[PDB]
This record gives C-alpha cells, sequence and structure tokens, in this order.
C-alpha cells in the first residue's frame, strides 16, 4: 500500500512511520512547509504508525532529538515515538479490510487530517487547536498537549487493569476532536476500508 505524507503546516516537521519493532519504509523524514513524502507500507502490516516530529536536530550519521515524538533520538524511526504525538494508526490486509484511525491516546502535537486515495470509506481528522487550548497540568514544555496517562501514571488514565472511565482530562480531547480516540476505552472512531487501500496523511489539513 502507499501512503502520501503532506505537510502543510507553516513549519518544518520530521515524520515518522513504524510499527513498533521496525521501520516502514526509511521511517522518517524532513518534510519543510508544503512537502510530500510517499512511502510504501508492506500489506498486512498490523499495527502501523505514523506521527510528526517537532524541533528536531540530527547531525551525519542521523542522530539528534526532537522536542515531539522522538523516537530513541534517530531521524529513522524503529520505534514507537515519545508522547505528545497525534497518532495516525492503521492495520492493513486484516480478513480483507484495512482498519484506519487517529489517537489522541498519547496526547496532540500536530494537527492531522488521515484519508484514503482510494475508494470505499471515508477519513478522519483532528485539526482543532488542542495546544493553545491544553488544560495547564496536560501542557507539555516542548510543546504538545500530553495525555493524562503520561502525565500521571495512575491505573485510571492509563486504564492498566483493562477497566476504566472517560476522565476530565480525555473529555477535553474528545470535545475538541471527536473522531480520535480520547483514551484506550473510548468508543472506537475505527474506519473500515477496502484492502489494499491507498493513503494521504496530511499534517496542518486547515493550517
Amino acid at each position: 500500500a502507499t501512503f502520501e505524507i503532506v505537510n502543510r503546516c507553516s513549519y518544518t516537521v520530521w515524520a515518522a512511520a513504524s510499527k513498533g519493532d521496525a521501520a516502514l519504509d526509511a521511517g522518517g523524514r524532513q518534510l519543510n512547509s508544503g512537502e510530500s513524502w510517499t512511502i510504501n507500507v508492506e500489506p498486512g502490516t498490523n499495527g502501523g504508525k505514523i506521527w510528526a516530529r517537532t524541533d528536531c536536530y540530527f547531525d551525519d550519521s542521523g542522530s539528534g532529538i526532537c522536542k515531539t515524538g522522538d523516537c530513541g533520538g534517530l531521524l529513522r524511526c524503529k520505534r514507537f515515538g515519545r508522547p505528545p504525538t497525534t497518532l495516525a494508526e492503521f492495520s492493513l490486509n486484516q480478513y480483507g479490510k484495512d482498519y484506519i484511525d487517529i489517537s489522541n491516546i498519547k496526547g496532540f502535537n500536530v494537527p492531522m487530517n488521515f484519508s484514503p486515495t482510494t475508494r470505499g470509506c471515508r477519513g478522519v481528522r483532528c485539526a482543532a487547536d488542542i495546544v493553545g487550548q491544553c488544560p495547564a497540568k496536560l501542557k507539555a514544555p516542548g510543546g504538545g498537549c500530553n495525555d493524562a496517562c503520561t502525565v500521571f501514571q495512575t491505573s485510571e488514565y492509563c486504564c492498566t487493569t483493562g477497566k476504566c472511565g472517560p476522565t476530565e482530562y480525555s473529555r477535553f480531547f474528545k470535545r475538541l476532536c471527536p473522531d480520535a480516540f480520547s483514551y484506550v476505552l473510548d468508543k472506537p472512531t475505527t474506519v473500515t476500508c477496502p484492502g489494499s487501500s491507498n493513503y494521504r496523511v496530511t499534517f496542518c489539513p486547515t493550517a
């Protein structure tokens, strides 16, 4: 399957793509404002994620640091990034279907639209100003808005016992972005698409 990753933000973003234990395609790339990066994701990929990283510095060897979404200091991510990260999530070719969603479960850093480029399903979008409105306790110094599990590490926010309810914090994300997961047991906002669809992830879709 092919993914076009488009940076419509006015600032440089460092895109990342990983399935947790391995990079997808090259795994990461600088995208200046307006730049598009097309990657090939192998069919059958389970648990793939795409996110943006902000305020990165990397050297010759591709080592450095980002203030949001750092994946252990690498330009080409092999593992997942450090929150806060708005997450585009996908499982491909699962019994003939594709499943996509946007998640705020690891916080929010960049607004995002996640849409298919082929037929038969809708896209999803979280493009509200979550950082500007972020509750004080969740504001991350490096920018972005942390999820409550990252900040407080309780069984309720992290849903450790498998039983948990919505919270004042999860409701904040859900009220600004109803189409994104706000906590781990949220009523699923997953979208079902035909198997082997193609997609576009746009950062800053509106502004």
